[PDB]
């Protein structure tokens, strides 16, 4: 059976940080739904592209759980993740059964606004930085994909092809990863 | 003024090859309206992201002429622009005024179907290099971006921020590209 993706989509977040790993996912086979944080209704992500979600994350986490949580990146779309007590409950519960989440470029700091994984290294975009060592809750890395146990990070919008084939290799394997990153064209 | 930038997006377009220029550009400060080919409805682009269109190509249209017209990948949208009359009378007319032509992945292949810049070296997906050299009308590259005067062209999903910072590049000049590029976190 195949693994399920649920990528958590508000207003503000980086289009390519959407797109990118939910193409790669799904070329991957990977069962993925685009949850949208405000409901069911067209997102006008950060640089204006329009995507309409699968479902509201109302719906979609009565359908889960899943293998992993997607978290975008944009700020002013973690900003919008980060003060949503829906994905605080969602993480939570994520983190407490031992599943992935995965998250880039201002994504992880909503991992801090919810207390999500701390003690992990991660990676954030570097304008991020600041906001999510705040407290010293975690220890940073500039990899451009981070992995510690259960929590993934990753920089920015050109490191998204990485960060979706480290969920692709986190669910799938490492062929599966293959197989999908040679039609991509990646140098 | 600002430099205006066409996207027709058609059923089937390889969403990440749409997303990447459009955000690319719309940094670069390029004014970019996402023109639906089959009107103003949203699109279900091949990896089932829906994208939601600024305009039809009808109206977009109306309120040219652009600096540059972007076809995005994706076989299947490819076919669908390589189809229809109103992208062939687009890049006829931007041939004409000698306008910048761009495009990437299967997308250079609706270059064939319309008949526009023959003669030039051209890249594709490698999948699209047959279709795009039947009839020997063309040069082919191996380059990841390649640009010969007013066509400019692209190989996959993992050539995308190479081919919109080339575009960013013919439009707006290397530094403004230079610019852009370093918050990206590209390698």
């Amino acid at each position: 059976a195949s693994k399920r993706a649920l990528v958590i989509l508000a207003k503000g977040a980086e289009e390519m940080e959407t797109v990118i790993p939910v193409d790669v996912m799904r070329r991957a086979g990977i069962k993925v739904t685009v949850a949208g944080l405000a409901g069911k209704d067209p997102v006008q992500c950060s640089r204006d592209v329009v995507i309409c979600p699968d479902a509201s994350l109302e719906d979609a986490k009565k359908e889960g759980p899943y293998d992993v949580v997607v978290l975008p990146g944009g700020n002013l779309g973690a900003q919008n993740l980060s003060e949503s007590a829906a994905v605080k409950e969602i993480l939570k519960e994520q983190e407490n059964r031992k599943g992935l989440i995965a998250t880039i470029c201002a994504g992880p700091t909503a991992l801090l606004a919810h207390e999500i994984g701390f003690g992990s290294k991660v990676t954030t975009h570097p304008l991020a930085k600041d906001k999510m060592m705040n407290g010293g809750h975690y220890t940073y890395s500039e990899n451009r994909v981070e992995k510690d146990g259960l929590i993934l990070t990753s920089r920015g919008p050109g490191t998204s092809f990485e960060f979706a084939l480290a969920i692709v290799e986190a669910l799938n394997g490492k062929e599966v990863a293959a197989q999908v990153k040679a039609p991509l064209v990646l140098k």
